[PDB]
């Protein structure tokens, strides 16, 4: 079924980057209508629309308990495109956990980890790699479920490679990426287990500020260094075992599981199907 522009009722914004914003799908004009996510292009360039034109036959193709819903894609604007998805109420896990802190319990922070484990794993059968996982990019449903979202970074796997090179980087979230991806800008399923390891260390400090990972390693470096040379003394800090703290609080087989993702050797990362079996054994456990 299609979605005529016209009858898309703008409601809020909801982040931006591309944006996002909530709108009524209204045909019928008495705002009974259905309240979906939408993001569009804000630059629209050449350039940018094949990206997003790819993002959205990304998400198509992806069906998942933990992977946002894709609902459909309005034209009514071909070179502006507007991605119609499922509305999620409770916004990015960020939020999320920052406003309802340790009220969520470890066992909540297990049950969250182990639907990002298994919404990754499925993301891997299809060859895909998220590259920008992190805690802002995951949404929550309800109180039970979370869905991973923003596709943006997104890329395919060549067909004989296992890995993806970025030849020349826009924005990147540098604090989650893996030596490698920092040194050569190679991308894999092993460099978004490093970044899982990063998205476990958020969840166990409830996103305090002073111990978010920009704040933790910018002091490991130094607060001094400046531009290109914090990727500089950040490739140096993970090549000599710098690694991210021991979250207060945080259990000791978790930590564990941080450390593993945190390996700079690329094949002995775990995977996502043994992190998903090994988070459900804690979870049962306790
Ligand atoms: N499907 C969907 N529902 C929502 N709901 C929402 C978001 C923020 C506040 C309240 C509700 N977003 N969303 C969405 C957002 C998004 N990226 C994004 C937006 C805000 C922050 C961080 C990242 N990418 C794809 N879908």
């Amino acid at each position: 079924t299609q979605f005529e522009e016209r009858h898309l009722k703008f409601l809020q914004q909801l982040g931006k980057g591309g944006s996002v914003e909530m709108c009524r799908y209204d045909p019928l004009q008495d705002n009974t209508g259905e309240v979906v996510a939408v993001k569009k292009l804000q630059h629209s360039t050449e350039e940018h629309l094949r990206d997003f034109e790819r993002e959205i036959e990304i998400l198509k193709s992806l069906q998942h308990d933990n992977i946002v819903k894709y609902k459909g894609v309005c034209y009514s604007a071909r070179r502006n495109l507007k991605l119609i998805m499922e509305y999620l109420p409770y916004g990015s896990l960020r939020d999320y956990l920052q406003k309802h802190k340790e009220r969520i319990d470890h066992i909540k922070l297990l049950q969250y980890t182990s639907q990002i484990c298994k919404g990754m794993e499925y993301l891997g059968t299809k060859r895909y790699i998220h590259r920008d996982l992190a805690t802002r990019n995951i949404l929550v449903e309800n109180e039970n479920r979370v869905k991973i979202g923003d596709f943006g970074l997104t890329k395919v796997l060549p067909q004989d490679k296992e890995y993806y090179k970025v030849k020349e980087p826009g924005e990147s979230p540098i604090f989650w990426y893996a030596p490698e991806s920092l040194t050569e800008s190679k991308f894999s399923v092993a460099s978004d287990v490093w970044s899982f390891g990063v998205v476990l260390y958020e969840l166990f400090t409830y996103i305090e500020k002073s111990k978010s990972p920009p704040a933790e390693f910018m002091r490991m470096i130094g607060n001094d260094k400046q531009g290109q040379m914090i990727v500089f003394h950040l490739i140096e800090l993970l090549k000599n075992n710098g690694r991210l703290p021991r979250p207060d609080g945080c259990p000791d087989e978790i930590y564990m599981i941080m450390t593993e993702c945190w390996n700079n050797n690329v094949n002995q990362r775990p995977s996502f199907r043994d992190l998903a079996l090994r988070v459900d054994q804690i979870r049962d456990n306790m």
